[PDB]
This record gives C-alpha cells, structure tokens and sequence, in this order.
C-alpha cells in the first residue's frame, strides 16, 4: 500500500501518477502566517481544486507532491485540495535548499530521526504521513547536504519508501548523489534523479539508467521561449523548448531504459518562494499547468512512434513500482 | 494608546507592572515546533517547563515578558497563549524578522514586509487574533541590505500603529550605531526602539551615545556567561565569558551617567530551544537554574547592595517598559 493525504491506497488504486508537483512552493510556516501573499488560502485552495480536476480530466489519478517542510508543505491544504479533486495525494518528508537553522544545526542521525517520524508516526499532528522522500544538492554537495542524502538513505532502507531528488543536471549532479546513495547501500531502484531534463547530455543519463536509478524528467514545461531579457525567467527558465526535452525520453526509451524513466510537470498553483507574481509568469508559459506531461508531452511521444503500452508502463507501471514500499 | 496587546488580549498598561523586555519561551525556527515536537521532549513537555518557569518569576515579582521571537525564531503564539494564562503572566508577542528569514521572506521589498507587519499588529498573527505589541528586528553588524529593508518595514509600521521596536545588535561591533541611523532616516523617534544586547560591550561610550539621543538600551542577557564552562566552545561562543556581575555594572554605570530612564533590562532566556546545539537548554539552565527570575533575585538585590535607590531600580523594572511598550505616535 501506498500512503497518501488520505489515508493508504493500493498500488492499482494510484494509475496516471504525476511523480514530482507541488500544490504550492512557499517556505515552512509562511502560508499560515501570510496567507494573503497568495490572495487568500481560500483562493489558493480554489486555485489547486480546479487545477487538479483538469489535470483528472486530462487522466491524472495521482500526484506526488514533493513539497518539503522547508518548502512550506502544508498538507492539512493538501488533504482539502485532494478530497475536493478526487484525486490522490501523495506527500513528502525530506529536506530541499532552504532549511532553517532549527534543521542546519542537526546531525545525519537527528535528521533520520525527523525523516522517519514523518513516514512512521505522521506530519505534525494530521496522522499523514508521508509516501516519498525529497532531496535537493547544488552542484557539489555541501556537508549539510550529504547529512541530508544519508539521512535520506536511512530513511528510505528502514521504511521502503523511495528517494527523489533535485539537482542541477547541468553540473550532472546526480552521479554526487549516487555515489553517497550507494555508499549507505540504498539500492539505485529506490531512487529518482530528478530535473535530469535540464540538461542535453544524454551519456550522463543513459549511465545513470543503467546503474538502475529512476530518471525523473519533469520540468518539461518549464522550458520557455521569449524570455531572455527576463532577470527572473531566464535563470529560473531557459530558452530549450519542451520538444527538445521530451525527446530525451524517447531517446532513454530507444536505449531500453523504459521501465527506469518519470515523468511530470513540476508545477504548482502558488509560490512565495521566488519573485513576487511568478506565479502568473508560470502560468502565461504553460497555461496547461499540470495537464501539460497528458495533454502535450503523451501526444507528442505517440506522434513520435512510442506506442501506448509503453506510454502506459512509463505513467502507471514506473509509478507504482517506484512508490510501492520495497525493500 | 495606553492599553498594549498581549496573547490573552488588550491591557493597560498600569497592570503590566515588573516587565521582563527580552525574553522567549522557545528558540526555535518557523514550522519547528508543530511539525518535530518531539526535539523539545513533547510540546507537552515544553509548556509545562515554560508554565513552571514563568510562575516562579511571577512568584519573584515579575508580571509581564515580552517574547521577542519573531515568525523565522519559530515563535508559536499559541503556545504563548496557553503558557500565560496557565502561568497568570501577561507576554507580549513580536512581529519582526530575525536572522534567518526563509526564501519567501528574503525576497520581499520593503513595502510588502511593511504590509506583513503591520497584519501582525492590526489583524492578527496567523489565523489566532492574537496581535503583536512589539517589532523585533536583528542585524549584523554591518548590516545587509535585506536587513536594511526589514528596519525600514519595522520603522515604517511602528510610526503607523505606534508599536515599539527592538533590536538585536552585535554591540562589540557597535552594531546599534548603523541601524540607529536607518530609523532615523525613515523620521522614527528614538524613543520609540531598544537597541538591545548591548550589555555585550562594556564600550560606556557608545553606550551612552545612544542613550543620549533619546534610545533604549537594552542590557538583556545578564545571566548569560560561560565562566567555568571555557572548554565548551559552544557555550563560549553563545554566551561569552564576561560574568554576570560584569554585565549588571552597566546598569550601574548607566544610571550614574544620568541615563536611569533609558534603560530597560532582562535575561534573554527560553525554555527550549532548538535554533543552536543539541541539549544547549540543559547547558544554560546549569548556568541560571534561576532562569527568568534571574533579574529580580540576583541582579536587583546586587545593585541595591551597591547603592542604587529602590525608586531607581521601580523606574527601569517597571516605569520604563511601560513608557516604552504604550504605542505612542
Ligand atoms: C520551488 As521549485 C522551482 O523546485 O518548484
Ligand atoms: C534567540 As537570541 C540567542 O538571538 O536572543
Ligand atoms: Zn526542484
Ligand atoms: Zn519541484
Ligand atoms: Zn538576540
Ligand atoms: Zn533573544
């Protein structure tokens, strides 16, 4: 069984799974204590029914939404937001990039401690507990950071829960990842390398696939065009459009390597945590928001020649293997 | 206007009395506590240390703290609110920001943290009621340009509600100076903010420089010193090796300098904390079993060994935070 914000569902229960969202990136206690940066919870909440409900018309079943504590992860709203789209939820302990000091300070074991209570015992005091574990390194991997993937990796071999992670790809960060990952014995089929579509290095990937690691390509929405006189989104964007980075995953499926990729959108419905008004920015780019991976990128692959059953291993078969606790 | 906000509602300030006006009840981060307990024990646990604390300082006269902790030092004013009304102590909750503001802090202009104070103080802090009678901001030394925005927004909601704003300084690096400057620039009067932790320095001054232009000093950590724990580095570093006695001097000194009205004095304590090293709480309550009654057992009968008048000692405990914490426009 899989754990989600509503309580556990069997693995044939999950179908269409969008493996990396975010109903909202903010930082931890901010949309509590600042609801109106988002016009209001309720407009956000609203925000996120209806964009879940198209993204369940497009044939989305389920999303992972990676949010961290750090990352504001409030999933008392995610539970509201998952009941009222018909659409599950699965929720995610772990660090990404902004830990405050109350969690810098801490040693591998205090964070396997915080990781574990979160998979075992719940978030907070909701009962939820969480389905995945997230990481997020910068280029090299900080001290901080490796205490992070270790305690990660603990996490993951005492539950069964799986490891996703972020990563500049055009650094090919992964193989840092990889290599703290398999020093603490986690198996590679545990883990996701995840905005792997950011980069053109097709080698870096394809190495990773065959040592086993799940391959997440999920920003291909965020590839924008139009945009490089933008101080905000031309770092945060790019100027590859999103057929590029949607034929790597033709290209892993052409190497034999189906059943090791993910794909979604990484979206959300609100951020605090960037630019104020980035939100719209997102949107006027990918006005499909998260329907974008079913309504796009699947089209696109068939167009290509990538038959249905494997489209179907790569949306429902991958996903479900992947989040099944194993160990 | 002369009633302040405090986490059970408005008082006046006539009963706000023996006022502690830098204190906490948890260092902790935003999200903290709600979401890992179990670091404190239990928040059960935390409360009842909190409750037990704050009824012995009430039993040593004290009747009102100020908690400086702001959103990003993890401040739960639910927690707060239990913690008064089990103890019958009035606390004061902050707005602010600390130093470490998160991403979705970091990256406001100063018009939009002005706006997210200024909730705080006329709406409510999060989704309780419960408003804040203080603006708590901090700066290093030299101070950065976020920071510089956030002294802005404090100077900028303080004169549109008449709330008070105090500050964490480096005072070795005369840290009160620069930000004395920035509220000044925005027509702030003086009177209206603590330049706080200056019993770090014994630089008298720039003590009394400030003091001078019409600002409250803040002598607020008196019992912190690690005199006899030098071979604990963490301990060193958080709270120095200056005694407490030392620290309490100032009082003295600054009193005899004329300056008795622009003092406010307290011991910056908690009773939890998890924004340092593991199990520092056991290392400081070693140090001060006393805790927040540290001020009113130790250090008032100390400077009335060494002369100060009792009227003196009533004026700074009690006159002062009352002038300072009434919102003034
Ligand atoms: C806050 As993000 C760019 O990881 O969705
Ligand atoms: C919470 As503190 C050590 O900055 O007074
Ligand atoms: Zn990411
Ligand atoms: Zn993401
Ligand atoms: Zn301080
Ligand atoms: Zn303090």
């Amino acid at each position: 069984r899989i754990n989600t914000v509503r309580g556990p569902i069997t693995i044939s229960e999950a179908g269409f799974t969008l493996t990396h969202e975010h109903i909202c990136g903010s930082s931890a206690g901010f949309l509590r204590a600042w609801p109106e940066f988002f016009g209001s919870r309720k407009a956000l909440a609203e925000k996120a029914v209806r964009g879940l409900r198209r993204a369940r018309a497009a044939g989305v079943r389920t999303i992972v939404d990676v949010s961290t504590f750090d990352l504001g992860r409030d999933v008392s709203l995610l539970a509201e937001v998952s009941r009222a789209a018909d659409v599950h939820i699965v929720a995610a302990t772990g660090l990404w990039l902004d830990p405050p000091l109350s969690m810098r300070l801490r040693s591998v074991e205090e964070l396997t401690q915080f990781f574990l209570r979160e998979i075992q015992y719940g978030i907070e005091d909701t009962g939820i507990r969480a389905g995945i574990i997230k990481v997020a390194t910068t280029g090299k991997v900080t001290p901080f950071q490796e205490l992070v993937l270790r305690a990660a990796a603990r996490a993951s071999l005492a539950t069964g829960v799986p490891v996703t992670t972020h990563t500049a790809a055009s650094q090919r960060g992964g193989e840092q990842q990889a290599a703290i990952f398999e020093s603490e014995g986690l198996s590679p089929s545990r883990v996701c390398i995840g905005h792997s579509d950011e980069t053109d290095d097709l080698s870096y990937l394809t190495a990773l696939a065959a040592r086993g690691y799940l391959i997440g390509l999920d920003r291909i929405p965020h590839s924008a065009i139009g945009l490089e006189d933008n101080a905000s989104a031309s770092a945060f964007m790019g100027i590859r459009s999103w057929q590029t980075r949607a034929l790597l995953i033709k290209a892993l499926i052409d190497q034999g390597y189906m059943k090791q990729i993910l794909v979604s959108n990484d979206w959300l419905f609100g951020i605090s945590s960037y630019v104020t008004n980035f939100m719209d920015v997102m949107d006027s780019v990918n006005p499909d928001g998260m329907a974008f991976i079913p309504l796009r990128v699947i089209p696109f692959l068939r167009e290509k020649g990538i038959p249905q059953e494997t489209l179907a291993g790569i949306t429902v078969t991958n996903p479900a293997r992947f989040l099944s606790p194993t160990l």
